[PDB]
């Protein structure tokens, strides 16, 4: 049985690492209007979906340990902690939980912890004396793998009830995109139905009256094996591609919604940065450049990392070396992306497996 | 008095003034401070402690004397073309032999593991496995000894193909590395640490193949204590295990698993191994056979762990499924082989370690390992 506070596995949690199945859904009708309610009990399907139990298995776990950790983040998240804090104290349960090895198992990306008009993409840097508010509104982005089988999966914190129909219109738009997902299932229509959604509630904040905006340039993706964004976008307004989704692909389907301009701008301080895919061998000069790579290859590879976590490993006048790697196309910085100033923004994001059988929000929970 | 070849006399008789060989004795590592641990070598306060627990240490030197004697026979003679079931036969007549057993005052502590290939942990073959030892085997030894209760936990690996040398080099390594950095005071996940780091530095080529070495995260080292092989604390071979300190006077299994395969194990093949738990005390038994066969495993195990050919030899037969009767009492546990994915390579290098008060002793170390 699970301590409290949480400090068993996962994997000793469940006999013999067979992890929970998240919520399986039957797949909604293809833009010609069919059911594939065939997939359920057909055979040919049954056995390729069983041939990737193993992949299916790892999601599982990593989306066990995300609902433990949430709860508990739940269950002690207040104003006055300082954001460093909240992230320490999260991504500590974290590593325990998902027993933690190098590449092989781990914290997939930095604990977003992104406030108010800031949507996205914020993590404090070491110095950051950022406390968290009673009417600050915390949107929560966390990840958790293994082997490299990813889940990103978020929620929004208040401690305010003015909030209140503001969370209730994203978390529909994000059920709504989950939903709507599926093999087959245009790209472009997902991000139609979200909008639709999304732009039907209208909230009072402050005695004011606020048309609840999708942000239009921020997005949902697929997702691969150690790639966080494996190139298909997930829009969450209308007139996005037409590319299907497609069977045994993984998808983070998040949404945002804003009382703002419905639409962010980099902004504030970079925490968040990822080794590029694609990139080969570029030739590196300096010895500070060349150990700070070496660092992220061992701890990172192609996973996302912050500042922080450069910290806790013992790195110290690496800045230079990281802008020198960011120059050279090695490593992309990811800066908070935020919308107007006094605007609020509100996210909901699960992972959800599209199995040759049924579709799967592996990262469901009795919270969200 | 000198040894035999095969082995046959006593570790007892062996060493007639009853006094037996130490292992390898090791300054602590440095504190978190980095101060050095080199006082406790002279402390007279903690050469008092020390000597106040010598039965306990001589006991355990005993039981690894024996086991040294017992792994350098094995050694000698295994080979491929050999059942699996006539390794352990022959290997555990000569242990019985050296440990000079008798009942639960000396004994054998543990079934003979030989898992092979992909199977990490907890095979040893039952009544009527034709499984046949092969030059492309790669297989755990482990096996343990006991005096009084005071085990020994120590293995190998056992290939007779030079394409698993840098495997077997690395796990030696990692294990080394972990011994090295045990120590009172040392966080538990701060060995595991050191662990992965030298696992993670290993690649190796099989069958055309380049793999990462991985440490095997789902399994542990574990604390000791009397006629108790788990005593409750875990060494975890990954950084993110238990944050839990070790102490002074405790008993370590320190062990590695690293693996060509995910890294993760599942239980597979028939379950062998099985041991009664510790605190199941008057959980009440209805049925007779059950009940004999309780009485049977009180009587020639106690709390240690046996396997099926154990029982056989005692002349036990029909017993599957009172021995179901049990596991699902929970009085007794089953610890079915431990296997990561078909196709995969797994080795093991481990030893006991006492933290004993002035110095940390490598009890089961010898000149092979
Ligand atoms: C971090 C991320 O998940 C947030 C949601 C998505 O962000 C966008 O849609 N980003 C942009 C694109 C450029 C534009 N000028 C402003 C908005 C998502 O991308 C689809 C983000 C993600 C997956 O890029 C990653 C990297 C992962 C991390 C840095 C943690
Ligand atoms: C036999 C044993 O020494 C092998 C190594 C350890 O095994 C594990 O760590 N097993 C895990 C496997 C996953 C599971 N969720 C949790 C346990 C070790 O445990 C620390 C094993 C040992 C000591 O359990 C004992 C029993 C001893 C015998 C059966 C011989
Ligand atoms: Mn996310
Ligand atoms: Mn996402
Ligand atoms: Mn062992
Ligand atoms: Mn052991």
């Amino acid at each position: 049985v699970q301590t409290d506070p949480p400090s068993v596995p996962i994997c000793d949690l469940y006999p013999n690492g067979v992890f929970p199945k998240g919520q399986e859904c039957e797949y909604p009708p293809t833009q010609d209007g069919r059911t594939a309610a065939w997939r359920t009990t057909s055979e040919e399907k049954k056995a390729l979906d069983q041939a990737s139990e193993e992949i299916w298995n790892d999601f599982r776990e990593a989306a066990e340990a995300h609902r433990q950790v949430r709860k508990y983040v739940m269950s002690w998240i207040k104003p006055g902690m300082t954001m460093i804090e909240i992230c320490e104290k999260l991504e500590d349960c974290s590593r325990k939980l998902i027993k933690e090895n190098g590449l092989n198992a781990g914290l997939a990306f930095p604990t977003g912890c992104s406030l108010n008009n800031c949507a996205a993409h914020y993590t404090p840097n070491a110095g950051d004396t950022t406390v968290l508010q009673y009417d600050d509104i915390c949107k929560i982005d966390f990840g958790t793998h293994i082997s490299g089988r990813i889940i990103d999966c978020a929620f929004t914190v208040t401690f305010n009830p003015k909030y209140d129909t503001l969370l209730k219109a994203v978390k529909d738009a994000t059920n709504t995109g989950i939903k709507c997902a599926g093999i087959d299932v245009r790209l472009c229509d997902v991000g139609e139905a979200i909008q639709e959604v999304m732009e039907s509630y209208e909230v009072e904040i402050d005695g004011k009256t606020y048309q609840v905006k999708p942000i239009r340039n921020l997005n949902g993706h697929s997702i691969g094996q150690y790639r966080i964004h494996a190139g298909k976008t997930v829009p969450i307004v209308k007139g996005g591609e037409a590319t299907r989704m497609e069977e045994g692909e993984v998808y983070a389907i998040e949404t945002f919604g804003s009382t703002g301009k419905g639409v962010v701008h980099d902004d504030m301080e970079c925490s968040h940065y990822m080794k590029n895919f694609d990139v080969g061998h570029v030739p590196i000069r300096l010895p500070r450049t060349k150990h700070l790579l070496n660092v992220i290859n061992e701890n990172f590879g192609t996973l996302a990392f912050c500042r922080r976590w450069l910290d806790r490993l013992g790195e110290s006048k690496y800045l230079m070396a990281l802008k020198n790697l960011c120059d050279l196309g090695i490593v992309d910085p990811y800066p908070p992306l935020c919308d107007i100033k006094g605007s609020y923004t509100a996210q909901f994001e699960h992972t959800i497996l599209l199995r040759p059988t049924c579709k799967e929000v592996v990262s469901r929970g009795d919270d969200y």
